[PDB]
């Protein structure tokens, strides 16, 4: 809990992990986890789609050599509170002004 995050909670939460220069770099999101080994589904692996996207990726801790959480699990419903974008999502441009048409 205080360090090395082990537990079904993060099952589901989107992540990355870094893993030395033999196994690259994968992302996806959470199915099962215990202290040997992380596993994810739809293996995203260098900035492209893994041909296996239904194959679950099992990567031992050992081989990796450090874990982000991108998105962690919903926890406030936020009935509406704010606009529908949210600044997490990644922005590749900010549009100046507004558009005519809203939605």
């Amino acid at each position: 809990g205080a360090m090395g995050p082990t537990d079904q909670d993060w099952i589901g939460c989107a992540v990355s992990i870094a893993c030395d220069e033999v196994l690259g770099v994968f992302q996806g999101l959470i199915k099962q986890i215990s202290a040997e080994e992380i596993t994810i589904v739809r293996a995203f692996r260098n900035g492209v789609p893994l041909r296996k996207q239904n194959a679950e990726v099992v990567l031992k801790c050992t081989d990796i050599r450090s874990i982000d959480l991108i998105e962690p699990a919903k926890q406030d419903l936020d009935g509406h509170t704010a606009p529908p974008p949210v600044v997490n999502k990644p922005t590749p441009v900010k549009l100046p002004h507004f558009s005519n048409i809203l939605g």
